[PDB]
């Protein structure tokens, strides 16, 4: 999975029926030094993440492995909110 | 899913039977600041997008999760038209 | 799918039994302006493409969605030959 | 699979029920000359890797092919610890 | 599939039980001019490839499509040894 920051929300009204009831979050990817990358995903959110929160992004078919998501055209899923990222130097990120 | 812009259409006559009846759109990828990326996909369209419209593109096997698309050789699917992209600074895109 | 140009053929005699009978083509990827990229794929061909033709390349598990290809270790499939690619400026490519 | 080095651990409390019981490690990718790349994965660890150890990282759907990981949203899985990497020049890495 | 050259072997003893009996090869990717890329893969070998040999590498779920590899955590599989690569200019590689 990828470390990412929540940038915003994506509203789509004309879409597939399998995408109805999915909250779509724009999440920008982060590198190993907590810095922002160009790579992003518009991900479905099953965890309740908010602006600027650091999150875990599952890609590919992994994004369809939650209770009611097996038939949805989901590429990328926000599968958790990050409290801390701990490296050898110490904490790279602490939400508090 | 990726933010992308509809560039045009791709016509292929000599193709696989499973790719018959699929409208093929050339959709150029967009980054987090709504700028055009080099990455693109020739994606099947299941929503009815047109030139210059901003759309959501599902990749890999997600592309095959619509009613009759399970045995088609689809990599990439246009799964929705984008009305709005809202960030912390405000609206990044509004179709109107 | 990706736009690609047929570069040549790959011959392999020492290979997996599931790759027996598959025509292997070296297809170099093309960008949105019909320009050659560094990215490529050795793809199986199920359409009958030839040198310098422009083609549609299906990646990942999409490449195994044709009649007898479900158990073959194929990553990339040439799933169609391109007649035209039409943009806002006009035709980007016409095979004639 | 990719060569990677364990950088640290990722704690997430707000997460999907399918990620409960999975150890999350931040692993930085390494190149063919044992050098660290920008690419990384936050991967589930099924083998018991520790800080600085060199590891094998399975990506995509491969990451869900362990006894009880079929229904989990994993896109990356640490599937082994590397003892040695042997090239033509000789040993590129020896854990001892 | 990618054109790649065999660099060496990867030995791992502390690993998942589904990776037992898999020969692990470090294969460096090659571009369309036969030149070495930075991209690489630690691939399983089901064909019997050797040092410096040119090979075809299947990525993703394609790497689990051989007889007994359906439940293995394989991302990359060496599915064939390349005899020749033929371009418009002529032969790019001949074993």
């Amino acid at each position: 999975m990828q470390l990412a920051k929540v940038l915003g929300t994506v509203v789509s009204t004309s879409k597939t029926p399998n995408l109805t009831g999915v909250k779509l979050l724009l999440v920008q990817f982060l590198d190993t030094k907590g810095q922002p990358l160009e790579r992003y995903e518009v991900a479905g959110d099953v965890v309740g993440a908010g602006l600027n929160e650091w999150v875990l992004v599952a890609r590919g078919s992994a994004a369809r492995k939650e209770r009611g998501n097996g038939d949805r055209p989901l590429d990328a899923m926000v599968v958790g909110i990050i409290d801390t990222v701990n490296v050898a130097s110490g904490s790279l990120y602490n939400k508090r």
